[PDB]
This record gives C-alpha cells, sequence and structure tokens, in this order.
C-alpha cells in the first residue's frame, strides 16, 4: 500500500566499515544468489556480529588488497544482516563466472556441523524478498549453494542442507 | 638443454582422469605457487588416491562443470603427485587475478586438524623442485597458501603453518 | 531432451544452401563459441543476406572443398541467423585444436572499421542463448574472438571490442 | 545491461518510436496472445520495417490520440520483431475484454490475400518462446486471432488460417 516495505539492515557506517573502493557494478533486476559461510566465527549479539563484520572486510581488503569485503550481505547469527557491497555493487565472493550476475551473501560462521539460527534464516530470507520488493533480484532468482559454484565446503554442510529445501534454490 | 626424468608424477590416464578441455596456457617459467587443500577426504594409498583424484576431478568437471580439475597437480597421503592440468596450462585454483601466473597444487584431504604425512611433503617439494629443473617454475618461485589470496580456510591451519616456513614462501 | 523454440533461425534451404556433406558431430554440450567475421561483404536484408550465406558456403565448399560452409551460423546485418552446420556438427572456422570443442558463429562482414548494428549484435547473442537451452551449449559457455585462437584480425578490431563486453566472454 | 533480451527485439528507441505515455500494467504471466495485422504497408528490410513500424505508432498516438502504439509488438517481413508497448504495459488491439488479458502481436501489412513470409512467421513464435521464458506469458499460452475475439478481418484470412494450426492456438 505503500513501496518500502522490506528488511533492516545494518548500515555500513554502523558496523564501522572501511571505505569501499568498489565501482564495479550488478545489473538490476539480478538473477542468481550464491549462499556462503565465512567459515570463521560466528556471532550472536547485534555486539559480536559488528565486530565480525569489520574483522571479515580486513581480511579481504587488508590483506587480500580488495576493494571492500567481497561479500554483498552477511547474515549475522544477531539476526541481523549487514550490508556489505550491498545490491548493486559487483561482489567478490564467488568467481569471475558469478560474481557480476549474482548477489553474494554470507552467514557469519561455519555450518559444517552447526546449523544457523531460525533468526539467521529468518534474516537472509526476508533479506532477499526485499531484494525482489526492491527489484534488486528478479522474482524467479535462483538460490545456489557456494559448493555449487566454486570448490569449497561453504556455506557448510548444515546451511547447504537448508537452502536446498528453499523456493528459489536450484543446483 | 637439461630434460631430466624428475617427474614421479602419476599421469592423468593412470588414475584414469576424464580428457580436459583446458586449453590456457601458463607461460613459463612460472612465478607463484598457490598451495590449497581439497578440504576433503585424504587417501594414502596408489590405488584410493587415484580415486580421489578421480572424485575431485569429478566435482570439478560434473558438478562445477569446468574444462578439468582445477589444480594443476594433486598431492598424495600416499606421497605420490596426480598429473591435475599440469605445467602449461592455467588452473582454476586461487581466482583469474591468480590462476594465470601460478601453478596450484592441492594436497588430497583437509588440513586445519591434521599435518600432511612426511611423504606427501617430500612429493610436494619434489614436484616444485622437478618444475624449476625442467623450467616450468622460476628458480626463485614464491609460494603462497591459498588463504593469502583468496578467502578461504584452504590449505588448512596445518599446513598453512608448514608452508609458512619453506624457503620459497613470500607472505 | 527438451522439446522448446527458442530464436529465429533462417534455414538452409530458405537460404538455398548446397546439401551437406559432413558427418562428424560435435559432443554435446559444447563449452566454446568462436566468434569471427567472415572478412566478406556485409548486407542488410534478408534478400541480400541469404545470397551472401550462399556465396560464403560457395566458397567453403566449391573452392576449400569442405563438406559444408564452414560456421554453425552466420550472422547478418539485417539482423538474422543464418543456419550453417549447426548445433551438431563439427565446423571448419578455427583450426584443429578449436574446431572439434566449438561452435563458429560468423558475422558476414568486415569488422576491421565498423561494427555490426545492434540487430546483428542481438541475433548472435539470442541464438547463443537458445543453444543453452537446447542443450547444444554448455550452461557455462565461454565466448572467445577467433583472434583469441588464432593468429587472424578476425572479428575485426571494431566487432573484437564488443564481443569482449560480452557476459560469456573469456579470452 | 547485461545480455540483451530475448526474441531479437528491435528496442522502440531503435525504430525512433516517439515515447510512450503508457501506465497500465497487465498481470503477468499472461495467458492470451492476440494476433492482428495492421492491414497497413508491408515491408521487407530493416530499414523500412523500422519506418512502418513508425508510421503505424504516428497513427495512434498522433491521429487516435492513443498513449502509444496500441500492439504489444510487431512484426515486420524483415523477420524481426518491433517493441511496441512491449511485455509489461497493456496494449490497445483486441477491445476491452481482451486487451488486459493478453499480449497483442501485429503482423504490418494485410494479409487478406497474402501470407507473412516464414521468417515473419519464425519472428513471432521466437517472440512467444521469449515470453515464456520471461515469465510474461504463462507456459500454456492461448493463441487467439483477432477475428476471434473482436468483429473484424484482423489477422486477414490467410494468416488466419496459419495461426489456427499453432500448437498454442485455441479456437
Ligand atoms: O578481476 C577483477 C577483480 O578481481 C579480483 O577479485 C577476484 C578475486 O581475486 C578472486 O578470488 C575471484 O574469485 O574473483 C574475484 C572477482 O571476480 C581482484 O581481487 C580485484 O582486485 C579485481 O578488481
Ligand atoms: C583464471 C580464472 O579465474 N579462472 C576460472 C575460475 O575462477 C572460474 O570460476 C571457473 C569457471 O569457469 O574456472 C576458471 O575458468
Amino acid at each position: 500500500e505503500d513501496p518500502p516495505a522490506c528488511g533492516s539492515i545494518v548500515p555500513r557506517r554502523e558496523w564501522r566499515a572501511l571505505a569501499s573502493e568498489c565501482r564495479e557494478r550488478l545489473t538490476r533486476p539480478v538473477r542468481y544468489v550464491v549462499v556462503s559461510h565465512t567459515a570463521g566465527s560466528h556471532c550472536d549479539t547485534p555486539a559480536s556480529c559488528a565486530q565480525q563484520a569489520q574483522n571479515v572486510q580486513s581480511y579481504h581488503v587488508r590483506n587480500l588488497g580488495w576493494c571492500d569485503v567481497g561479500y554483498n550481505f552477511l547474515i549475522g547469527e544477531d539476526g541481523l544482516v549487514y550490508e556489505g557491497r550491498g545490491w548493486n555493487i559487483k561482489g567478490a565472493h564467488a568467481g569471475p563466472t558469478w560474481n557480476p550476475i549474482s548477489i553474494g551473501i554470507s552467514f557469519m560462521g561455519n555450518y559444517m556441523n552447526r546449523v544457523p539460527p531460525p533468526r539467521a534464516l529468518r534474516a537472509a530470507q526476508n533479506l532477499l524478498a526485499c531484494g525482489v520488493a526492491l527489484g534488486a533480484l528478479r522474482s524467479n532468482y535462483e538460490v545456489k549453494g557456494h559448493r555449487d559454484v566454486q570448490p569449497t565446503l561453504s556455506p557448510g554442510d548444515r546451511l547447504y542442507e537448508i537452502i536446498q529445501t528453499w523456493s528459489h534454490y536450484r543446483a
């Protein structure tokens, strides 16, 4: 009944992110979403999770010399979504084939034998619904596991098993 | 002109590799070597490492839909090197920035909570010495860990810790 | 496999193609697409382009002694795609390394100092999309310029610069 | 802004269309396709059919006072499809019952005593297949002749009998 009806996200400033230097854009509406895990520690409070995002970005920018954290969005077990390169800027999370044509969302943690809490699964599912609402994603977008498109255990066996049941999943 | 028999490497046919569709070439002498782990099951026999190489290649070719196993060589816990894309063909193991300028060797197993056995480490060292002797690698080649150039746990904490001690490692 | 109509192709009979003697099949799905230019006259009407397709085939078959026009498909500045050897027959357009592993599409014209009009570019890219849906081409096919696989001006400097921007382009 | 939209459709700007003022959106997936003829001049080259498209729209907009050319798409005997109101905007081509629930495509010419060439018929099928692939048309869309839904000779006797033979046609 009025337009902007979709998910809250922790803004970069809020998680105290280094300025992005990335400028290559995606073309909306984007067709694919690749779900990964950071494979590191998880966080379960808004406090722990903002720090984690700064840590993930630090690894990609400081160590890897990347223009910004590689993921478009990050999911906290705080139940919050952390803004990464966002809906419009090409990410660096799934290789040269998938990066220019997808949105990379990464769950912050390691989900090989642990599942993300429901507030995390809700957070991610709402963000995607929001992306469709916004025209950032196609209504018939496809979700892929990181391991479906790159050689990796990402997004973790437990999380991978869950995304496979999602409405938009397509291997 | 030195063409000696330094390659105690298991030929693709011997491990029953599917034919490669890859054709892009590396330019020798190659300056970099990127060390990864398959993060999967290890093998400590020629029979089982031949099968493991097929399984890793199967993942890359049948699932990821790639032209070949992404690694230039694989290292088995049987102490044997398995021919992947080899010295002359660009691998798909460390991203587009590092793939054209490196040889990617991957240890078949997960080394976050394990070190490769001494025979696998000798296998890898002997292979790089072979690469220098053939002129495939620069005599002062630089070794990187997979996690130094891409976001990943690869090649595993224990293996990462070992390679950082190598004469050829360059931070 | 899947029966869906896709694209619009000028069938061989319609451009009055001599019958094909070619028998060697390509193995589905094909990974590569090589784009060339005929370096011949261009044409901008269905009538003139049907004639051009017949002329190119005449050259290849009568003068070069080949079993058919060398390209799998030809693209006219009329914005139409002309059926060449088609999706299933190995062509003669990129040398012995690349012929057996690719589909060759050629823009009828010389694009060193001219570009094909948008309608020719659309037809080409739509044809490739159709190839994917038919299972003729890999979903992750890679498009190369003829000059990427043989020393040649083809597909002409102007055309090459354009295909470099295509989604599936990989030098 | 990535690969071009399916169907090899000549964009409005390419045929120098007057800007549209139409706003009413269709509800996808649209169930019906209504085939009409313009009953105007035909054309058989990109140059002349772009001009014909412009002529048809000029009449609809300048003379009839409509927000845009009434058809969703136009088909030329050059074998190309001309973008009219497109996939998402409600047309003005089949009356108040049919406009809201269909995509109207119109063959540019008078098909009372003449058939459209094969390339023009292929273009139409290319277009409809494309609409299904986009989600603009339902997979099992139904094709109607203009005279099936309004008192008219459109789409012309000769074209009407062809349409009745299409697998998606429904009397
Ligand atoms: O090539 C553009 C972009 O490439 C790199 O980001 C890569 C990354 O190195 C790889 O890991 C790979 O998986 O794909 C990413 C993008 O496709 C560079 O790091 C970056 O500096 C450069 O702009
Ligand atoms: C040099 C380079 O980046 N190569 C890529 C790899 O990252 C990519 O994801 C995959 C899919 O084609 O295989 C290689 O071609």
